[PDB]
């Protein structure tokens, strides 16, 4: 019994409640299309992933509050703030797909690529950003830690859109971009692109409904779960690449799409002048032949062997960091997040 | 002597400092070229309109303030949330010029349409909006209005995206759309679209800096700024065709980008059903001679003569609203704007 399967049905059907809600602006007939585009676009975008994100919100939260403080009241709120983070996530990923040129994403074609959507996916990337603001307003207002999930969210988005920044400027269209490919520039990437809203936004979410908002405490669980996110995305650039479509659900850009990858990075730290000169003619470049020289490569220098030695050293440093840093927060807040990304 | 332009150099001299604060993220030198690439943003896309937006936040801040409570403080926030409106009106130009797929705004090339910068753009507008609530906190966060301000800027971000999915929905590219170019529709539109965001946001936020929050102020206010906001956007409709773009500083896609047009909408009114099969056969077509064949059906029905008509009586009605609905405020916040946007 995974702390996450069991609390998963209930978080699902909480979905139709919040698309209830959004909808019912019942006193403003006017805008009904308009409701009626915002209800397709949280049914295509925000359905069919693992929750994992907004799950979090609603585990951590079951672990940090006495169990005397969890009404059914203070329960629709944790189900509320965990699809708050799922809403923010599918705003990125609709926006995300139209910069990366993307085909699917979750097992579905993209958004933006459904006849009589293209680019109006714009528009119906920042309504999901505007529904997580009508939800904390129409759940949790008066609440004491409102304005602290308000900032939260915000300074999550604008940490996401720098990493996303920092992506963009590393990896130039049509362009060679290996020069600024450094392990140093990897990390910056990740931290602001994944780490803060996929592992620090939940756990922060859930610490300020228990009204845990110490700088410290706050400090120390941001170290365990940015670090969490670090790893967790060298795994979403491994599976990118060697990854099962039928499990990652889309199709792999980045070779195409120029991206400082974790494994061009590592590629480059290893390959001979000669294989540079591979690398370099082959890498950025949206023809099949070239992104198939640059997997042989990859393959040649045996990098998903690396990739498995860096996931266990990761894992040991991992929990040697919940040892340091987890107190007084219960270490099953974060255990349950490292048994549900290492298998 | 107009409010606005004594208020202006003041306001457009601060702009350095919200760029100099905005990238002043100096223990984090990680994202360095991040912040370069926010600063270029800012500088290309915050800078070169009229700003009358965001100096409305200014003017009415002085008129609604006992002149003893206008500390040199409480000016660089009133510069600020002025600014704040800005950046808003930047992040909806951005992206709303993807969208439409327009080539120019203020006189010079979309920053999508930049090489090296396309879809990016997206992002780029992303960040934009983040840029609102970093500085709501930088310089607000003490003040008692500082939540109703986030409030205001989020509800006026959601109404905003409402009002273009509305625009959307309403303009199918490639299908013929006469059928749903409504009345109706038209108001509903360009209220979410525009009026909200235009005359309500800027006055509301001066009111809230002021402590003015009564439920019955702001519907009052509300009230006349709406009504001016229709207008302007009849007017924004009138000059997108018969503007003169060394003014307009943009080129006009409404008849292309199939948009129900307040001038479409007044067309529709006046045809015959023979003039309707024109209209039918030509609208909504990137072809110049389909574009030409409209303007010259418009100029046929005098639809300019109408739109002079129509600019006559709405001045009468805004002022009969301004009698009814400013008290207890001074009617100049209102009549202000009123100059400003009748010629
Ligand atoms: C979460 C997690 C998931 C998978 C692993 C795996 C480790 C490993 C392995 N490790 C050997 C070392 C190794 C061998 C080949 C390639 C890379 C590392 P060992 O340390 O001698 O057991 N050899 C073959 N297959 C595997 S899978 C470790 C962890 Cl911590
Ligand atoms: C914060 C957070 C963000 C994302 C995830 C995801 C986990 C996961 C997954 N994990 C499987 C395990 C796994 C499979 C392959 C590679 C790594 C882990 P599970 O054990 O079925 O949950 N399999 C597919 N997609 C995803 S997304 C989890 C968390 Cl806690
Ligand atoms: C803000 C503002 C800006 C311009 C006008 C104009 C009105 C008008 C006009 N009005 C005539 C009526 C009219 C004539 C032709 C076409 C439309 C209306 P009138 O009422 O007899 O003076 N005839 C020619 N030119 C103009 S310009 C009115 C307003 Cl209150
Ligand atoms: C809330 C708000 C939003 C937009 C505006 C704008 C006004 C304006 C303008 N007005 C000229 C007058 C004018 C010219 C043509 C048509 C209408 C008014 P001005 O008198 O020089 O300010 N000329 C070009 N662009 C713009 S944008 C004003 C406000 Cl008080």
């Amino acid at each position: 019994s995974d702390v996450y399967a069991q609390e998963k049905q209930d978080f699902v059907q909480h979905f139709s409640q919040i698309v209830r809600v959004l909808t019912e602006e019942m006193g403003h007939p006017e805008i009904g299309d308009a409701i009626a585009r915002l209800k397709e676009v949280l049914e295509y975008n925000a359905i069919g992933g693992k929750y994992n994100r907004g799950l979090t919100v609603v585990v951590a939260f079951r672990e940090l509050v006495e169990p005397r403080k969890q009404d059914a009241d203070s329960l629709q709120r944790a189900w509320t703030v965990g699809w708050c983070v799922e809403l923010l996530q599918a705003f990125f990923l609709v926006a995300d797909d139209i910069m990366d040129s993307s085909l699917t994403r979750r097992g579905q074609i993209c958004w933006y690529q459904k006849p009589g959507v293209g680019l109006d996916a714009i528009n119906d990337a920042n309504l999901l950003e505007a529904c997580i603001y009508r939800l904390l307003k129409l759940y949790c207002r008066e609440q004491p830690y409102y304005l602290n999930l308000i900032e939260l969210f915000l300074q999550s988005s604008y940490q996401t859109e720098i990493g996303q920044t920092l992506d963009l400027l590393t990896a130039p269209q049509g362009n060679v971009d290996l020069v600024r490919f450094t392990e140093k520039r990897y990390k910056s990437i990740v931290k602001y692109k994944t780490a803060f809203y996929s592992f620090y936004l939940p756990i922060a979410a859930a610490m300020y409904m228990a009204g845990i908002d110490g700088e410290k405490e706050h400090a120390n669980a941001k170290k365990i779960l940015l670090e969490m996110g670090e790893f967790f995305q060298i795994q979403d650039d491994y599976l990118d690449l060697f990854g099962d479509p039928s499990v990652t659900g889309k199709i792999g850009t980045d070779i195409q799409d120029n991206k400082c990858s974790w494994l061009v990075v590592q590629c480059l730290q290893r390959a001979t002048p000669e294989q540079y000169q591979i690398l370099k003619e082959n890498y950025g470049q949206k023809e099949a032949e070239k992104v198939a020289r640059v997997k042989a490569l990859y393959e040649e220098l045996d990098l998903p062997a690396v990739f498995l030695q860096y996931e266990e050293d990761s894992y040991s440093h991992i929990m040697a960091l919940i040892e340091q840093y987890a107190a007084p927060l219960p270490p099953a807040v974060f255990l349950g997040l490292a048994r549900k990304i290492y298998k």
